[PDB]
């Protein structure tokens, strides 16, 4: 129906143990209570097949570069090429992009990095110039990120770089809006949790009817 | 014995088909040479088992917690967990850090991520403390060779880093005194002068490598 929306879910805990993940399923729930049309797809990295760029992904490539017929790759080449593809086209095929993951170490968890390598394709999210110009200019995207300790202001806004890499990439794509969402401070203040959590929240269902 | 360091990367290729890796060969052959008594260790990213904090990590940490002993875990659980306890063990026993990665979409391969997971530990790396947290690698220091196309150590491109960017904020949490970096960059932007950029660059890791 009339767009297509991938939600991209790092964790492997559900929304009933993650913050993030609670904010980001009253974020997709409301959205499709306000477009009952679209097509909304869970994207859960921690379940699905996202291979990272290995020995193997070179050697596929390298052969597919050297006029080789898929045909010619190995079997677990065509398992992981083959994956990386159908990865790769979905998220152009999408219209818009909704990124959830907690902070782990000032980032986001491993799968967001294979998942963003295995989108970023050349003729797909981006094309090079005589440097390289994004291809993804009328899609829209969100980040729902929960973190221990407040990085949207203060001195510890400078070791934020989770949502600082996805916004690179965005830009990279050529993506012209990228939102972001956070539930923050739950883990500095614990007192304060369930009030930042139910903020959050209502930030979400908000934002929900406008995305 | 002597001095314990950790050379880790984080390439599927070798030394032959990557410009990190040539480089940190010419580091680390060279390091061994100024050092014979030091242990050099290779941690190999793309050999070693560096499991992604998943459901089982979660689920084996909270029986932890919860008084179950170790071998009360499922299978599943206990390797993984069990390969984290060890990683992280590993790191803080070392006194200097070699991170030897390409940069794949401004920044390192997943594995990398991984890795840093597995070691970014309470009461090991750093603690938390009512202002924030403190870093315990006190005693440490680190250096990242990293590869990439174009030049990313200036101008407008700098700002689109995040490999070393990252590795540089892990540090300062872990609170290593010294994190220095050694960049192969260029050799895709202008393959004209590719040689020249890795020739340049092996040299200056072989100068380094007297000092680490
Ligand atoms: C492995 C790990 C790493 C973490 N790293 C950070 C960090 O760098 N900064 C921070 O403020 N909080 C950190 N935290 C705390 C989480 O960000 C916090 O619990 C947040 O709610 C995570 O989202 P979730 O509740 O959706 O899992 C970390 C937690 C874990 C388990
Ligand atoms: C998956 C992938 C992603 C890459 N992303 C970037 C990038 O964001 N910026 C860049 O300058 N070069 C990029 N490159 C090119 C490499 O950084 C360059 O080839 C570098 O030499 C890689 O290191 P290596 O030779 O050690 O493998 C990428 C290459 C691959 C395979």
């Amino acid at each position: 129906h009339m767009a297509k929306v991938l939600y991209i879910t790092a964790h492997p805990l559900d929304e009933t143990q993650s913050y993030s993940m609670a904010v980001g399923k009253a974020f997709i729930d409301t959205y499709k209570e306000v477009n009952p049309n679209d097509e909304v797809i869970h994207i859960d990295l921690y379940k699905e097949n996202i291979p990272q760029i290995d020995a193997d992904v070179f050697s596929g490539w390298g052969k597919l570069q050297s006029g080789k017929g898929f045909e010619e790759l190995t079997a677990e080449e065509k398992a992981k090429v083959g994956r990386l593809a159908e990865l790769s086209d979905q998220f152009v095929a999408a219209d818009k992009y909704v990124f959830v993951t907690p902070m782990w170490n000032f980032s986001f968890p491993p799968v967001m990095k294979a998942y963003i390598d295995s989108v970023a394709v050349a003729g797909k999210t981006f094309k090079y110039t005589e440097g390289s110009v994004g291809l993804l200019t009328d899609k829209k995207a969100l980040h729902i990120q929960a973190s221990g300790g407040i990085y949207s202001e203060g001195p510890a806004a400078e070791m934020e770089m989770g949502h600082r890499y996805l916004q690179a990439i965005m830009n990279f794509f050529g993506v012209p809006s990228f939102e972001g969402l956070f539930v923050e401070g739950q883990n500095a203040m614990p007192d304060k949790a369930q009030e930042i959590k139910e903020k959050a929240i209502a930030r979400a269902k908000d934002l929900a009817h406008t995305f």
